[PDB]
């Protein structure tokens, strides 16, 4: 237990077997739920005080909510006594995700008045995955009509496109953002016995052509179908997020690229006690770009069962951020990136995307 | 004997009603409330909120500020017959300010509706309905009687319509504190008119004793969410202190049963017995976490239960660091330690008991 | 002539006999009139630059204009060569008084769209007194129709109310504010031979019941007719303003209470050379509340012919404020209160409300 | 050539004989014309970047444009090679003068939606003089319709008023502002053979009654026809501006008062090398009020052919302001007043208002 | 060869096309342009200008920023076939951002009209038209062909309608730089379509040489104003550098005649021949006055004329004080010395010549 660390890696990995979250995870849930008005999961309303206080840029709120939600889904698997609370928070998550504050960039940028109708997989992929996870956790059909409608839109759009998948902004294809959408299809299928996930093989074949550098185990930044262009830089955060989600659909795909990913991007330091992750090739700097390579790699390490790397990354990420528990609730004095408490929460509890898919009923 | 940094003895606060007079520091708080033109909080009926802008009161809290002032004014009316007219006048202002959009408008801004009274929002309309009743008990005026009947009928109907006992605040958030205000407003209505709206109280007291309370610790959980059935797994001291204080006016035995356990669970006596401070939740040594009101609401609860020792301990903790002075016969705190600070200290200093407010004799 | 004092008390009191204002009063008039655009009496328009530069709160602008106006009226009596200028400034005063910036608090507070129609004596009492004074000074009938219309409203409202007088905000009765209104009736009567002032005796009888403490010579803060409440604090500024105005209508009333007022509130200090005024009972602090007790008492001392107290108060008030005459125009580096230059101006020139009433024609 | 001075007084006065502006006047014209977007005479559009960068208050922008324009008219007389450029700048001047940013104070103050219709001679007097000067310089008829319309309005309003002239704001009469309007009538007459200028004699007779102190050679600050009031302070900037323009209409009028004006207001100092100008009587302070007495007196000295006083004033004004020439363009580090570069430019080039009137054609 | 604050040699920039590869620092500039989510300038087609807000680019200049990036991308396409698709993609984004109201809206705000294309405003629409043509040469795509034909016809018609050769920017302001862009857009249209819109070029080149140039100094005057006939009497180095660079792609002999004289008039070599800086006007020793772009546009000109020595001198002056650094394979300047700084340095580093862009072979 180094300074600035709250629990051992062994303890995080044991939560599910012990049917209990660690005290610090509980204290995170308290940050999420406790204080009136300002806690992020206080109400269904279009109130964003929590994100104003954290200074979360508007474009990022949608990811904040999504990643909290994916964490809450694993809380539900870990502790049956917390499943009702998790369901309640996922309900709030879904209802906040639909507020114009969250999606309104789509309109402000000039792309349309409806965030669901065509394109914008960055938003609606997450929303659709959230709808499914809500239902798996709770058994409630509150959103089932919307979920079916959005799942059908996604399916249809995939079928209509010459490339496998869907764009975010018009003409910008991102493999991370697609991975969320395809995973939402697997969840829908689990809930309804359908076969929307059959599209997955063609997508996995496609992202293995020009979009990946197979020797380095890394995806290029984006694809642009009008011109055919693949941006020539590889991206660590892009790859970590993508391999983590793909591991729940096609474990063998991620198992093949994971070791090469590590070789390409991960730097172990401080006599093996720490690790940090380079965002691109041709640099020794860690956490360039959006600054999320290390955080998404923490998640990936959790997904792949790599305790050693998880421990190394968390020794790098957590202590400089200065965690403390005040009134049984977790705060960080110095969050090192965007989506900081969200991604650390998620990675601490994450039961595996495959296990979320197979979640037993309430 | 007067502890350091304190304005009057606990013995003096408790004696106010028997002496038929407020202490000089309570009078000075009433001057802060009433004296200076335009900027005193009870200067006018208008939708003017200068006093709250100067205190930096967040908008979501203004409704509670007005409510707790009002509950204090009601006790001022019982304490000193010569101040009853003034207290009535201030309660009139209280009610009329409580209806300004500045106070309730969060309901609309959050997307929950254009009418703060129509359904849900018991956080707002519970207090408003209690204020309507108290105004009438103090003054004998029927100025708000129509509105009072209309709102009391809405509350009644909504309780009757719900599968759980009570009413939510936001949609799908149930809070026992907020309900307690509403049920109390029914008792006040019944006192004024001879009705039996309060009959719903027993089913509510049975209900909050099921999953919402930890009976061994004497503490309520934070909230309930009827759609999912979830009860948030943290107990809360401010929630419990507020709820037990109000319930004591409806069912004294309920609060007497839980009060000693509440104290064991949350209250930390320190400084060789001279002080006390209150933990907001279990699993922590930190005092006044969360909203930071556990100590202040526990001061009120102590007053309600007649617990002079704990009152004295809490006020020794709360008041001195806040640095009271009286300038021009008016009370200011240099360093208020929390939200609702002068409000709750005023209320607790004068509070005659919710039961005694209920039975308040006419003018 | 102590430091920070510009002229002797003997000189202020001699202005009228010498038919000339002191050089520092002339310099105040220059501050009022000289510089294009930013001087307060530059134009009729709804331009408030002068008050923005002084940081005058909006609620106070109406009193600023009023007290300037009452001063200008005495300038007209003092120097026949300045009477035309004074008339001009009063014209501007009246027209600025009618701008929404001045009265608009009435609407913003929710009390109505018309500042004249009902209640709001705090505004319309002053406006009605200004209309009369304008006419006495100039002989002009520019506002006569409005003056008659407003005088009739005031008269009718007094007649309609069970208590003697008119409220400011609904349910708030203030004796200061009423005193202005009753004085406006005396001025109307002087100009037109009417008997609106007959209501005065019933008002003077009324304010001597629960509204005054006759032993201490002090009025309570306010009265609230719905509840019957009289606020239990006495107020020095309230009483000083009221007694000054009443002295013009019923000199004996003010002569009876003035000595007792001084005993109650006035603190002589610095071996008789200075004085400062406590705002309420039960305190040794001076100039609490709105912070105007000393300034209004300066006015009262002028009204009562009390040279000694005037001198004492001005020794307290003027020097710490650091007067400066640059060009031939008066500025204060450190005004000690609201309405600072207004009230010092007024008190320096004030010829008595009774003398304004009997002002000979142009 | 003292420090902080760019050319000799002898050189400024010789520009017209040499048919060339001095290098520093050229560098001023470069400041006016050179840089993209931020130069004041870059475009016809309603863009005011240049005035935002100088922090020019909105009420003053109309005078800035006017005084630049009067300077450009003299540039046209001085150098035939610069006349086309001067015409171009005057075109821009006229078109910017019509933007709401310039005149909109009229509306904001509550006086009306049309700046031309009635009163507001402060704006429309300058606009009308600018129209005429534009035409004299260029021969273009682009604004001739507007010029005839505005000249008729001015003529009619003079004819309708019981006093000789026109007010600015309602009930404020200023002789400076009138002098511009009357001069505009002389320019119209020169262009069209009309006799609008016949009104001039009645105006000159009028301003010599209560509006001037003939012994001191100084005009009072303003006149207010409703009350009959003349403000009792004399003003140096008011008088300097008025006498300069009147010299182009009735040279004998200004020749009579100029020596007395100097005795009253001008202080020679620094062993005869400098001068500075008091704004009013009863003070030793220089450049009080609006702070323009010295700058307008520089213009007057140029108009009267007083080389000695011009030199003295410029030695006072220019050096403390710290002129710099960078990229062949003139900047002042520390301008000492409003309208600083405008008035120094104007006074450096000014050929006399009489000579502008008699400007030979293109 | 390789001074401090320089990233690659002049010999390396000039060799890019022969080596069919951009230098690492040019690649790092493309990464600044393309890499980070949401804040990179070429992230999306949308009307999002975060990248320009972060650089503090004034709104009036955004149009030029986009244009000069675009001209640079066109040369990237000629240099490296493997980057041509990327360049096309970025040009697509360029065009679509150029059409946002944030870019052109000054036209409306200034009072000149609601439509930026309809008339005048060659400052905007000249660049837009050149961008349309370059997009099509790089990609083969006809996405903008209709708009390109429409705008090319407007320009052609307006030239034909005017008594002077060319088109104004603001009403009654004629600038030769701005015109040079428009005429060059006609040549690109003609390349793509076999038309003869470029025939107007000869009359324009004769015109700008009769009244708007000082032929001994090799320098254009600042502007022309047809209503008055006025030519502003100051010569301008940035105006001349930009104009001669573009004219070199249409009439090489015209620029070859004036280039040496331009240099004598404005260019100051210093530091024992290792550096150079450019005076903006005559009658001054100060460098980079006015808009402060003389040196940067002269850098471009030097590249266009094949003048390695002057290019090297200018870049030794411009680049090091700006403090270039490569962080995560992406180029940042700590202290950009002017407006359009990274744009113009990018452009000049890659610029293959306007004549070579015109003749660009198909994909």
């Amino acid at each position: 237990l180094p300074p600035g660390r709250l629990a051992t890696t062994e303890d995080y990995f044991a939560q599910q077997a012990k049917q209990a979250v660690t005290p610090d995870v509980m204290a995170q849930l308290a940050y999420m739920n406790y204080i009136d008005f300002i806690s992020p999961f206080y109400s269904r309303g279009c109130s964003f005080e929590a994100w104003e206080l954290k200074h979360t840029p508007q474009r990022v709120i949608k990811y904040s909510i999504a990643f909290y939600a994916y964490g809450l889904a694993s809380v539900a698997l870990i502790d049956p006594k917390l499943r009702a609370l998790a369901g309640h928070d996922l309900d709030i998550a879904v209802s906040k995700m639909k507020c114009k504050r969250v999606w309104g960039d789509w309109e402000e940028d000039g792309f349309g008045t409806d965030p669901i109708e065509k394109e914008n997989i960055m938003y609606k992929g997450h929303l659709n995955l959230m709808y499914g996870l809500y239902q798996l956790v709770t058994g409630s059909r509150r959103y089932e009509a919307e979920h079916a409608h959005l799942t059908r839109i996604i399916h249809d759009e995939i079928a209509a496109n010459p490339f496998a998948g869907i764009v975010c902004e018009p003409d910008n294809y991102f493999v991370q953002c697609n991975s969320v959408a395809y995973l939402s299809l697997w969840v829908y299928d689990r809930l309804h016995g359908t076969d929307y996930r059959a599209a997955t093989r063609a997508w996995l074949d496609f992202i293995q052509k020009d979009l990946i550098d197979p020797e380095r185990g890394a995806f290029y930044l984006s694809y642009h179908p009008e011109s055919g262009a693949v941006k020539p830089w590889i991206s660590a955060y892009t790859t970590a997020w993508t391999l983590a989600m793909v591991h729940g659909m096609d474990p063998a795909f991620s198992e093949r690229y994971y070791p090469r990913f590590k070789q390409t991007f991960v730097e172990v330091y401080d006599e093996g006690r720490k690790a940090r992750v380079r965002e691109t090739a041709g640099t020794d700097d860690a956490d360039g770009g959006v600054g999320l390579a290390s955080a998404f790699t923490l998640l990936l390490a959790r997904e792949m069962g790599d305790q050693q790397l998880f421990d190394q990354l968390l020794n790098h990420l957590e202590p400089p951020a200065k965690p403390s528990i005040v009134s049984a609730s977790l705060r960080y004095e110095h969050p090192g990136s965007l989506l900081f408490d969200e991604l650390l929460f998620l990675a601490k509890v994450h039961a595996g995307f495959g296990a979320l898919l197979r979640m037993p009923p309430p």
